[PDB]
């Protein structure tokens, strides 16, 4: 599909049997989604933009559903107001921007 | 042109008169540009990120050319890590998301 951008680029992704709202945002390198309990192994990380830096738990080679496109990579995990989709995963559904 | 996300999307602007790179970010509402001069009258603003707000300058009706493209709308100028290009200014260039 084609997103236009007068308003937020919302789009539902299933994690961890989770169906969530989430932000396909170029701006982010890496994905980082609300607080959520998943399984697994993780490392602490701090990742910074506007404001500063937050702390969050980097779990690896996590599977992802962006609407309907199957995406495996890393996701950050922490207090973030948003869930973000970062390029590491808007790579492999084969998003681009176009103007 | 189509922009593939294994890279950060930097493009180089001019806003002033002044060359930059900026980041054509989704997940931005507003374009927010590190600390510079501008002509012109401004109002104090505050703006959220994900480490929290900051204090920023807010111009309106600011001309800026984005990759070539022309976009006249509001600039905010403040203490951001990067030159941000957000969806106020994206939609005037006619950007969108595509997979
Ligand atoms: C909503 C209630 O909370 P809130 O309003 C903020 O909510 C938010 C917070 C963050 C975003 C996403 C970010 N957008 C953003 O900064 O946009 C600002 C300016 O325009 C406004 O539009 C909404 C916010 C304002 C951006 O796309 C991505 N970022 C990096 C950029 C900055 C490059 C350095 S990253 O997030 O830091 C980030 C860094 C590394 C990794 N691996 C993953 C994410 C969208 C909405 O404030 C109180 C908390």
């Amino acid at each position: 599909p084609q997103i236009t951008l007068w308003k937020r680029p919302l789009v539902t992704i299933k994690i961890g049997g989770q169906l969530k709202e989430a932000l396909l945002d170029t701006g982010a390198d890496d994905t980082v989604l609300e607080e959520m309990n998943l399984p697994g192994r993780w490392k602490p990380k701090m990742i910074g933009g506007i404001g500063g830096f937050i702390k969050v738990r980097q779990y690896d080679q996590i599977l992802i559903e962006i609407c309907g496109h199957k995406a495996i990579g890393t996701v950050l995990v922490g207090p973030t107001p948003v869930n973000i989709i970062g390029r590491n995963l808007l790579t492999q559904i084969g998003c681009t921007l176009n103007f």
